[PDB]
């Protein structure tokens, strides 16, 4: 079986903590970070990792992210949540590399099946 962590980046801690709950009680390897910033510095020593992170952060948004990675020569398969019915989000997110995005609010078991996909890239 495959051995990866589910690195989860969300502004509101509330809604890091439900996911990252969710997918523990899932069977999942799951870290939770503070901030973008963190998983930033965190990064350079992630290895077999997917990157589950929110869109609209104050401090640093999850496209922002996305681009931060790429300039750090590092590629980490991520899912990007967008906010409800927030498209210009969506489409960026794609743009900057995302595997996928998930509209939020969502069903555990898409999300689920969106990590599992994100996974298919990992070396
Ligand atoms: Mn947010």
């Amino acid at each position: 079986m495959q051995d990866y962590t589910v690195h989860i980046v969300d502004d509101e801690e509330p809604v890091r903590k439900s996911l990252a709950f969710m997918l523990t009680m899932n069977g999942f390897a799951v870290k939770m970070h503070q901030s973008a910033e963190a998983f930033l510095a965190f990064a350079p020593d992630v290895r077999n990792g997917v990157l589950v992170t929110d869109l609209r952060m104050p401090d640093m948004s999850g496209v922002e992210l996305l681009r931060n990675l790429g300039d750090l020569k590092i590629n980490i398969p991520s899912i990007v949540i967008t906010g409800h019915g927030d498209v210009p989000m969506a489409v960026e997110a794609m743009k900057a590399g995302a595997v996928d995005f998930i509209e939020k609010p969502f069903e555990d078991t898409v999300i689920i099946e969106a990590i599992e996909r994100a996974s298919e890239h990992l070396v």
